[PDB]
């Protein structure tokens, strides 16, 4: 498998390894603001990251991973549209080549300079590899990035991205607080939907805030300054490594909001 995002293996071509680019419960998708509806039923969302233990930082050649330890209940998210608890594993983001895209999500079409992806598996399917053959098995907290004043939580992440410029490079990345990268206001769109990589497996509980975070110019253009490719290969730089909104098909994106 040599999927990603470049004219001849992205996301248009990906649905001949992975049939289920074009299933039922695809994501992203576009939130229309309009059409979403409050959910008077949903449950106040919890966000438990006090005792979040971060490790390393991957460049796997689509992204860059911060990798969390998920051997314990220690960084979780509960509530919201959830049932149980889901178990922090990592996080990344999806960027641009320019700050008007980047984002996976849209937002009355509106593109994002980025968007982060905290990943959170179902404790009840025991690991994760078990929880993404479920189709609740993920909570993916996604959260859009607009390009403004710096955001002083996510520096010391970019400040690591030159020692992990390539393919196959990780860094140890320890005590890392997730909680440096949330916005104010929880408010959230949820929806069910998909990984947005292969393979794209229908298992995820989206909850994306309403509320982007401001990053700065400078922060953006060091993510960047990433490859795609392998030490020793020909540099191509990672950017837009988004996939584009699928179709909504059967699904209603419902607000927690007013
Ligand atoms: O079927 C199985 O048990 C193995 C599944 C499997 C096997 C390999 C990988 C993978 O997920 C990779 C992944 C993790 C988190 C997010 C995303 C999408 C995104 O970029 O937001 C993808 C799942
Ligand atoms: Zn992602």
């Amino acid at each position: 498998h040599h999927w990603g995002y470049g004219k001849h293996n992205g996301p248009e071509h990906w649905h001949k390894d992975f049939p289920i680019a074009k299933g039922e419960r695809q994501s992203p998708v576009d939130i229309d603001t309009h059409t979403a509806k409050y959910d008077p039923s949903l449950k106040p969302l919890s966000v438990s990251y006090d005792q979040a233990t971060s490790l390393r930082i991957l460049n796997n050649g689509h992204a860059f991973n911060v990798e969390f330890d998920d051997s314990q209940d220690k960084a979780v998210l509960k509530g919201g549209p959830l049932d149980g608890t889901y178990r922090l594993i990592q996080f990344h983001f999806h960027w641009g080549s320019l700050d008007g895209q980047g984002s996976e999500h849209t937002v009355d079409k509106k593109k994002y300079a980025a968007e982060l992806h905290l990943v959170h598996w179902n404790t009840k399917y025991g690991d994760f590899g078990k929880a993404v053959q479920q189709p609740d098995g993920l909570a993916v907290l996604g959260i859009f990035l607009k390009v403004g004043s710096a955001k002083p939580g996510l520096q010391k992440v970019v400040d690591v991205l030159d020692s992990i410029k390539t393919k196959g490079k990780s860094a140890d990345f320890t005590n890392f607080d997730p909680r440096g990268l949330l916005p104010e206001s929880l408010d959230y769109w949820t929806y069910p939907g998909s990984l947005t990589t292969p393979p794209l497996l229908e298992c995820v509980t989206w909850i994306v805030l309403k509320e982007p975070i401001s990053v700065s110019s400078e922060q953006v253009l060091k993510f960047r300054k990433l490859n795609f490719n392998g030490e020793g290969e020909p540099e191509e730089l990672m950017v837009d490594n988004w996939r584009p909104a699928q179709p909504l098909k059967n699904r209603q994106i419902k607000a927690s909001f007013k």
